[PDB]
Order: structure tokens, then C-alpha cells, then sequence
């Protein structure tokens, strides 16, 4: 299994409106557990296409898994997916623990963002950062080092703090580091 | 070149471009060390589009330095507040202080021509442009930018390295035209 092999995709929201954004598109790499978080104004197909255009600038996934929300089962999205040889796979009642982690993550994510009603847009990058750079007892590593190579030139100076200075950021990093698993 | 990934970004807008799907500019962000390039379509070369694009990019990591010219999008009170907060140092081209400046400038001309050459479809093709760029061998660093950012001995997420899994006519054309100039 490669990285960028299979994406797990879902929306959280509606959240308190931080700077005209209400939702977050949560994309999770199946192999690495690396999470990309995209703020959106609506859980639309257009918003999803915009977000995934940016993500798929890096690599085109083999499979994208989502529930059967309107944004994902629209024909526009199917067309978008077909155009680039992406196969969409949907949550059904009958086809196959990965979800258990994603559910728990999406729950923490919602708690973190709802709790910062005014600033969550601004701190969204901090949340992704802290999450992808927190250690997993199942992965033996962090999602970041799994994506960017285990022994690789790390883009961080203080692993204690991940180069976060302000107390909003630190209290956030704490909460994630502690509550994640 | 600087020490590590994310030490230094070079940032600039290209355009105006032929209005494709409501977009008119591209924010070009280049990592100093790796040469990795991120392309972000916007409707304006504005502060808010930059902050919005860079918030995505900097979810990966916070750069120590961003270098840019004195475009209004970069010199605004709002953008300065954004950087001071994220802890990023902004470094501008000045009359006193304009090697790898030629690389960036050439690349930004190439990009403008590729996108203006595809007046109504450049927006849809941007991901192809970015992907092609970061996965083409660089004579200057013996590797591809993707290799330098994601790992020399990381397994490439592509089956065929000559085509990079690309099938469409207008898309293989781009990979060809980019593989020439770079
Ligand atoms: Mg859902
Ligand atoms: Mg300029």
C-alpha cells in the first residue's frame, strides 16, 4: 500500500461561522493517517472539487472513500472523478476499524473547532499541524514522518512545541497531544 | 539555497490570465531548498486570497521566511498582521536588494505562457502543471523537487514515471511541454 493510495473523506459542520466558513473537508490518507483540513462555506460538490484540486496537485489518489452525502454522489463529482481515473467508493450497509479512528478524530476535530467559535478558521492550520505531528501507538510514528519519510530532513525546530509560540496555539497543541488517542 | 524544507519560500502572483472558470491569477509559492512549487488559483492578486492559500500551505509547516516583491497583496497591514501572528518573517525586494532568482523568474514566465496558451481550460489543468513541475528531474539538484520534499528513498506514488499516470491528450501535451523548458 502506497501513500496517496486511498483517501478517506468527510465533512464536519456546520460550525460557528468563522470568517464566512462553516464546514471543514477532512481528508485522511489511508496509509499514513496524514490529515488535510480544508475550510469551506458549504458542504457542496464545488467546494469539494476546489479543495481536492489543490490536494491532487500533489498526487492523484487511486480511491476516494466517503459516505453518500449529496456532494459526493452528485454526477458532477463523479464526472470530476472519472476525468482523472479516480474510483469512488461509498459507505454502504454491507461492505467492510479505520472508521473508528476517523470517527474519533472527526469528533475531537468538532470539539476543538466549536470551542473556538471566532478563531477556528485562523487556527485550522495549527490543528492539522498538531494532529499530523502527534505520535501514534499503532503507527509507531507520526503521520507526518510517515508521509515525508521517517528519516528525513524535518521542517521543525522544537519538537516539544513544533515552533508554536502563542498560548492559544500551545493550549491547542496540548489538548490534541493528550486527547488524540 | 537554504538549509531545510520550509526555511524559505519565494512567493509571487502571475496574471492577469484569460478568465478561466472565474479565476484570473495564480499564486506561485516555491520552497527555497527543494524547489517544490505550489500553485494556487485566485480571482485577484489580493491579500485575502494569499492568506487563504497560505493557510492551506502552512498547515503542513510554518516557513521561517517568505520572500516576495512589494505587490500590494504582500505589503498590506493585513498581510503583515497575518505573518507576525504565524511567526513568519517577511522579506521584500527593495531598490538596494533585488542566483536562484533567475530560476524563479524563468519559471514564472514559462507558467504564464502555458496558462495563457490554454485560455479557457488552464484552471482545470493547474494540478497537472504543478504535478509535472515537481516530478521532473532538476539538473541543479540531481533529484526532483518531490523527491527532496517527500524523501529521496520514499516510494513514488506513480506507476509510470515517464507519463506520471496521465492519460488525457491535452494533459500529456503539458507534461511534454513542461519537461522541455524546465
Ligand atoms: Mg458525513
Ligand atoms: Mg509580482
Amino acid at each position: 500500500q502506497k501513500p496517496f493510495d486511498k483517501f478517506f473523506m468527510d465533512y464536519i459542520g456546520p460550525l460557528p461561522p468563522s470568517q464566512g466558513y462553516l464546514y471543514v473537508l477532512v481528508v485522511v490518507d489511508g496509509m499514513t493517517g496524514f490529515t488535510w483540513l480544508y475550510p469551506t462555506k458549504a458542504p457542496s460538490t464545488s467546494a469539494t472539487v476546489k479543495s481536492l484540486n489543490v490536494l491532487t496537485s500533489i498526487a492523484i489518489p487511486r480511491v476516494i472513500h466517503s459516505d453518500q452525502g449529496a456532494a459526493f454522489t452528485s454526477s458532477t463529482f463523479a464526472e470530476w472523478a472519472k476525468e482523472r481515473g479516480i474510483h469512488l467508493e461509498f459507505s454502504t450497509p454491507y461492505h467492510p476499524k479505520v472508521e473508528r479512528k476517523n470517527s474519533d478524530m472527526k469528533r475531537l476535530l468538532t470539539k476543538l473547532l466549536v470551542g473556538r467559535p471566532t478563531k477556528w478558521y485562523d487556527l485550522l492550520p495549527v490543528v492539522q499541524l498538531a494532529m499530523n505531528n502527534t505520535y501514534s501507538p499503532v503507527l509507531k510514528y507520526t503521520p507526518h514522518q510517515l508521509l515525508f519519510g521517517i528519516d528525513s530532513n524535518t521542517p521543525f525546530a522544537n519538537q516539544d512545541t513544533l515552533d508554536l509560540t502563542r498560548e492559544e496555539e500551545l493550549s491547542l497543541l496540548q489538548e490534541i497531544r493528550t486527547s488524540l488517542y
